[PDB]
């Protein structure tokens, strides 16, 4: 009865912690995400070609639509197993914690992520994602980034502007979590290697066909 009381006390102190943590994450009001849709260059994911969405999904969260905010495989692999935040978690980080990165601010990010999943559908989440990540050059929306770097658009419907290519999609997708030193204006060999990996994942997961891939790989090498 002596090893049950020090087990209980530790088991309760952590539940107490987790609990307080919950209260911290509240809130952190996920209703706020709707503000992203007010950006002058907002484009929702459903108005983008499937290969544009797939560039990001295959590179950043290939099981995006499967999970409920937490990808277990990518989070165990994440615990330094030679990552690991799901696109949902990245939306929380990018909107609410544009500043800090602590273990406690990591626990409460989980609570908040579970909440955005409960309140938003996958397309909305994906749209919050692509309309609030840094693409360099002070560009925080996919469309801004596409306009700025390439003068192309990610709105499949659009007719006033050339359409973002497979390559360009991979470049912007690769940029999102690349080291800050990766410069789309002057891509290093390490950057072209990163996007080649991105392009390969799009092919492997079938967001693009061999021809799209080869043609992108070729454009990447000029
Ligand atoms: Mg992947
Ligand atoms: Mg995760």
């Amino acid at each position: 009865r002596i090893l049950l009381k020090i087990l209980l006390t530790i088991l309760i102190i952590i539940a107490l912690f987790i609990g307080i943590m919950y209260f911290l994450s509240t809130r952190d009001n996920v209703d706020e995400l709707r503000k992203i849709e007010n950006k002058s260059s907002f484009v929702s994911a459903d108005n983008m070609p499937e290969y544009v969405k797939g560039a990001f999904i295959s590179m950043e969260d290939e099981r995006f639509y499967n999970h409920h905010g937490f990808d277990l495989k990518g989070t165990t692999r994440a615990l330094f197993s030679t990552g690991g935040s799901t696109i949902t978690q990245q939306v929380v980080k990018n909107y609410f914690y544009d500043n800090d990165r602590s273990f406690t601010r990591k626990v409460k990010e989980l609570f908040v992520a579970h909440r955005v999943e409960k309140q938003y559908n996958k397309n909305e989440i994906l749209s919050f994602y692509l309309n609030n990540i840094y693409f360099g050059d002070n560009q925080y929306t996919l469309e801004g980034a596409a306009n700025h770097y390439f003068g192309t658009t990610v709105n499949k419907n659009s007719t006033t502007m050339s359409h973002i290519t497979v390559l360009q999609s991979a470049i912007l997708a690769s940029k999102v979590n690349a080291p800050s030193v990766y410069n789309i204006n002057n891509m290093s060999e390490n950057f072209t290697q990163r996007v080649s990996t991105n392009l390969e994942k799009m092919k492997q997961q079938n967001y693009i066909n061999e021809t799209q891939y080869q043609q992108a790989m070729s454009q990447l090498n000029r």
